[PDB]
């Protein structure tokens, strides 16, 4: 009812940067409330490999892929997406988990100097893909970096698939982008003053189905290196996947995915025991972990060539014991 | 079963109606189990797949991309009547995926231009399968010349969800997604040629890139939008069975979802719920159950959004009623 | 404890090339063991289409895919892995079975000249990839056919959702490749003298994402014929089916996957009825299907271009009687 709806508690989150994750708690924290969020849009120009290859990108809280926003079943999310008047494009957002107008997207046109507000019921639990969409240019903005996704948990927490909780220690987002950058006829990526002048090139890249990279936190080593995300043996760990507009296939190398909600719904029971989960282009899914061995992991998209050839791998570093048990060199590489 | 015990049965011949519409039928199983009689007339023609006019030299169960959607219950025999007219010029056959046996039925169905033949299958399990033409050697051109189509094998007992309990749709719709290879002059331009014949080539270059041209509904980029556009309304219960026979897609109803989805098509395994976006491997059919809580235009997609804005896989649903507040609510319109 | 694997019964198993697999029980013979496996690995040229087309293999016991090995759940997986001084790369094997050091990648480099001895715990039932991955050319190498699969049966066999057992009669193992062969200016697949004389002309057909043959066991057509598999009506069939790098869709032409353990995963209730089911890259599934009608079947990866274009399909030969209450041909094909 209005009253009632009206008379819920309203609450206003910090978010963080992915592939962190703002504070929350997995077991619902009191009734349903009206979560708060507030994100600008960013049209900024990001390098995202080693060559100095350019992107006009299109962030969601000037991040790609946006942040991650964490709510409860049946709580409200209702978010302010402001659109700065330094901007030329206008933008909308699509959140795959609500339900109406075109996802949010048909009630959140804003031009460059606009804002808005949506309130939307978060009704069905799981990971879900968010996305801005503005129409005839749904795909240019989605593979310009303007994508995320959001958590709904259910109100008490995750669970196995015969009821039995499953409490994470970490949870970490990890959002996969195709781009698609143009050539000239040398083969050097090409640079443009503004959005708007790539968006002929790029189109025609776009129609080939192949992108030009797939990485991870917007770019080709974002997740490794000094900035690989982390946990130690014993520790359980949740890890979000999105692709807004292509396939992927997320494997742990080392690892496993213990518990995987592939298709990110937590009413659908998980998968157990995955050597490498499918997550379709348009939708999020998440995978649950207990490491038991210390060292370097790499986290990648399985098709290796996407991985190591274009990008699509990220780096766990984790500390503790070695298991023997597990795992053990009888004969190390020898003559 | 004997021939004469099967010839016991009873026998009900269906008239089928063109994608996306289904025939009439009953969901949950009308007496025991009958011969369920269809007929379909193979034509080449030349269909028309953009606003471009960018034509295909389609191979046609029953004279549309895709082929018409057939419903019988589990257990019930399938017997199609497939015709290949004068007119045309190639052998053409049928493989059933719903079938077991001789390739799907493809080995015992081939018939040359001028020869029709009569094949029976009993539908053994229940979901949605596709069926396609595949004349060995000629397989993929026929069947991305748009030579496809599907069939659901109902439960006797009608839908249930994981658990059991009923699940009963208002209506049905057929999408049927279809990849397109069609080859280009050295401007960039759609070729046309005049026998489907002199495209052969051209296009099995195109196919080897493994990169369709389009990647359309219903035989067309916009085939189902504007009067075509499917319907709906607040509270309606829609069953969309969604095949592809060659290759991958990834349905999405962009602002809603699919409550129940037969992912994989088979009803005996259990559907997936509250999926955003699902996915069916080419050589599948899948079907997706959703009650509609909103009005207004929906789009239904493959989610690879360059294939449904670039290449043509988007379809659009008119939904009537009234607007839930409740579930969505915009708290500041686009404002300075 | 250490003490405790080394008082474990240990037994010598002899691998055999794909699709056959090696002599097993379904159900464990005993408590946990140490199952031991000898593999060399060897460089060399493979023609995979009749028109020549070659491909420099770097294939584990010789054969690409490399052979099935098949444990059961608890028991050890002891590999002893010989890289001859007649190869001039470095080799490895990351088991996606395993946990701990990128499946086993990490502990097992070993340069040409040079052996090592890997032991792991089986910990997780179901199939699983196993391929090699040196830093630097992992893509490389899986594409050039490096890699195979296991299958770690439960104690108890195979069951279905249900807990019914599942026993089936004869198993076979599809591993499914995808190459990037490269092509002079005039359309003509290249030769070369050595491996790495191929690298970089490879590497450019890889990024395209498209490979120019999907095969089975090797080649096109290579399991037709005289490898054509074989069943008879009434028969239960399991086929393993894996692709280390790219996604497929197996089919069989004529028949389903009754139970069809899609993720690989036997703690993962399997789908059933399957028409087509999917495996993403990195992955392996196994289907197993009782055969109701005589004839040859085609079994392919679905993407028909794929199957019939570019090489991905294998038959078998099944015998018994025809049931024409299953299919019948009330009019042959006439006027
Ligand atoms: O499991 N990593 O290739
Ligand atoms: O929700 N489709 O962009
Ligand atoms: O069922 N094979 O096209
Ligand atoms: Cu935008
Ligand atoms: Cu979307
Ligand atoms: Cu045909
Ligand atoms: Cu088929
Ligand atoms: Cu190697
Ligand atoms: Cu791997």
């Amino acid at each position: 009812t209005a009253a009632e709806i009206a008379a819920l508690p309203r609450q206003k989150v910090e978010l963080v940067d992915p592939p962190f994750v703002h504070a929350h708690s997995q077991v619902a924290e009191g009734g349903p409330k009206v979560v708060e969020f507030t994100m600008v849009i960013e049209e900024k120009k990001i390098v995202i490999d080693d060559a100095g290859t350019e992107v006009h990108a299109m962030a969601f809280n000037g991040t790609v892929p946006g942040p991650l926003m964490v709510v409860h079943q049946d709580d409200y999310l209702e978010l302010t997406l402001i659109n700065p008047e330094t901007n030329t494009l206008m933008h909308n957002i699509d959140f795959h988990a609500a339900t109406g107008a075109l996802g949010g997207g048909g009630l959140t046109e804003i031009n460059p100097g606009e804002k808005t507000i949506l309130r939307f019921k978060a009704t069905k639990p799981g990971v879900f893909v968010y996305h801005c969409a503005p129409p005839g240019m749904v795909p240019w903005h989605v593979v310009s970096g303007m994508n995320g996704a959001i958590m709904v948990l259910p109100r008490e927490g995750l669970h196995d698939g015969k009821g039995k909780a499953l409490t994470y220690d970490k949870i970490y987002y990890v959002g996969e982008q195709d781009f698609y950058v143009p050539r000239d006829e040398n083969g050097k990526y090409k640079k443009y003053e503004a959005p708007g002048d790539a968006y002929e090139d790029t189109v025609k890249v776009m129609r080939t189905l192949t992108p030009t990279h797939v990485v991870f936190n917007g770019a080709v080593g974002a997740l490794t290196g000094d900035k690989a995300m982390t946990a130690a043996v014993g520790e359980k760990v949740l890890i979000v996947h999105s692709q807004a507009n292509r396939d992927t296939r997320p494997h742990l190398i080392g690892g496993h995915g213990d518990y995987v909600w592939a298709t990110g719904k937590f009413n659908t029971p998980p998968d157990v025991d995955q050597e490498t989960w499918f997550i379709p282009g348009g939708a999020a899914g998440a995978a649950f972990y207990t490491f038991q061995q210390p060292g370097i992991y790499a986290y990648v998209n399985h098709n290796l060539i996407e991985a190591f050839e274009l990008g699509a791998a990220a780096h766990f570093k984790v500390t503790g014991e070695w298991n023997d048990d597990l795992m053990t060199s009888v004969l190390a590489p020898s003559g």
